[PDB]
């Protein structure tokens, strides 16, 4: 964009090879993150290379894990291939990527290592996130909350608490409010995608939550999208929504514990996910009874103008991003 | 107004067929990534057909383009989808295929020629540049214009001229896409501007690879870019009246699509082609205010069509 050179210059990212990897990672985020990419313009320009690269990493691994053209075994192999490339770059054994996928892997890895080391994040623990995705690929149900927490801690919350530091907290409360907020987002995703995930063979609601309402997995498979849900399924849906609400409410202060330059982004992201609640609930949970055809809370202009002012003011008040890793 | 209610309006009552349409519509929602967002402007009774057709084009495009698979594996997988389709024309693979067959037969389209579209993607897999317009035309004809002239029929033309206006318009959209996504296609190793157009200005692929997105472009590259833009704009101006040759229910869809693509030209040219000098920051297929308003006007125009007495195409059976 008209400000990409401004962004890399403000961050002090001047090596020509490193700049190219940041740009490649940002373009990959544009392509895969799509609407999420526009959130970059709620961030301070000097912060955007790191915001882009971190989101790019999470979105890209998601995309490998979700690619409908690959079997689960081929997805697991692609995750292994990315992890191998990442670790080699992280350890300085760097290989020489040949294929397009290998080149993409390596460019993201090089920018990511630099981003994580810039922010004193545990760059050598990235494989734990990847392992969590690889495990999720062959995990089709969760017996109880403890089992679901394994997925949430490794796939959802590990990267969340890392980007939380890039948001530059101003109070010690931030990590815990981060965990509640992103948990709520992730639980919202499970509820919203219930039909699709069930069609993929995956139940992200804990089996003992179904048991509490006398329901089996087969009950859910038959009813979601069927035209009819039972009273017991309505109460289970309401149960899971209430869990999401409580996490959203327990994390509501998160934006106020973040640097002013990250606050509008997360205020806007919270509002966007908040809009999922009435869409799933209204018209006696019509969302779950039929495949509905509508433009949802996503598929942001006002926020960007407010952010542009907030970012200019931050700079004039002496905001200075920390220097890039050498 | 749910997918179930749209299938009801279309008269599609077979339970297995309905489930196949629902699957094709869910797939389109999943993978579409903002392509064909005008789907929301179509008359609800026709959405099962449009969603199945778009799902088909998106799915094959994405499979051919997925660099998580080798080119050789993508050719095999394209070939396998081809053979499965034809076999059915006589698991999500079979659902899409059954819905596609039914959509195509409902509209008197040559449903047995679907493999020519798949096979054109198969051939482009191993093609990384085109010597001239003639070689590029071979690619346009099977991958781009073959499905365009089929969905044209589903738009219910009111004049034989629709097919030619369709060809002009979609050719302009496709050419525009090559220019707009030049940086990404180059990164993926694909040059969609014919080699002899480069030569006209003394340029090689290395020049484009070096300059696009670098902060600098040469006068020769400016000229090549304007040359390709002029070709696309010529097609856009020739095909622009296409909606006036379509049933009124299809007009806001294509009027808005034409207008959105027409918006791309000044974005690419303004400020001395700044578009080509830095990395792209545009996200395609988003629900901007313009589009939302169009969907609102289309809702009212589709209700007017029904009040005027719009007979729904009888589904194939
Ligand atoms: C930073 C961030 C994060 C943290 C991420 C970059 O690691 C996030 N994780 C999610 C899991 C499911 C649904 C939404 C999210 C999100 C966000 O929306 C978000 O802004
Ligand atoms: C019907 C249709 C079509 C016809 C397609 C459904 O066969 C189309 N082909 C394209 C190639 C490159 C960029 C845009 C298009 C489009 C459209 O935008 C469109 O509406």
């Amino acid at each position: 964009g008209p400000s990409t050179v401004q962004e890399l210059d403000l961050a002090g990212i001047t090596d020509s090879g490193l700049r190219a990897d940041y740009i490649a990672s940002s373009q990959l985020f544009r392509k895969i993150g799509r609407g999420r990419f526009l959130g970059r313009y709620m961030m301070h320009p000097a912060k955007r290379p790191y915001f882009d690269t971190f989101f790019s990493f999470v979105c890209y691994i998601d995309d490998l894990a979700d690619d409908i053209n690959l079997s689960v075994d081929v997805r697991a192999r692609r995750l292994d291939e990315w992890q191998r490339t990442y670790l080699a770059i992280a350890k300085g054994e760097d290989e020489h990527p040949l294929s397009l996928s290998e080149q993409t892997d390596a460019a993201l890895a090089r920018a990511l290592v630099h981003t994580l080391r810039t922010w004193d994040l545990p760059y050598l623990r990235v494989p734990e996130f990847v392992d969590g995705h690889r495990k999720a690929l062959t995990t089709y149900e969760y017996a109880d909350q403890e089992e679901l927490d394994d997925f949430l801690e490794t796939v959802t919350l590990l990267p969340a608490i890392w980007i939380n530091q890039i948001f530059e907290p101003i109070s010690e409360d931030a990590e815990e409010l981060c965990r509640h907020t992103i948990t709520a987002f992730q639980l919202l995703d499970f509820i919203w995608d219930l039909r699709e995930d069930l069609d993929l063979g995956r139940l992200y609601l804990p089996l003992d939550h179904l048991a509490r309402f006398g329901l089996t997995r087969a009950d859910l498979d038959r009813q979601i999208g069927s035209g009819y849900i039972s009273d017991a399924l309505r109460e289970l849906i309401q149960f899971e929504i209430d869990i999401a609400r409580e996490h959203m409410n327990a994390g509501r202060s998160w934006p106020q514990t973040l640097h002013p330059t990250a606050r509008i982004f997360m205020e806007t992201d919270i509002q966007t996910h908040d809009s999922m609640f009435p869409e799933m609930i209204k018209d006696d949970y019509a969302f779950f009874k039929s495949p509905l055809d509508f433009v949802s809370g996503r598929m942001t202009a006002k926020a960007i103008a407010r952010a542009r002012k907030a970012n200019q003011q931050a700079t004039r008040a002496g905001y200075r991003i920390r220097p890039p890793y050498r």
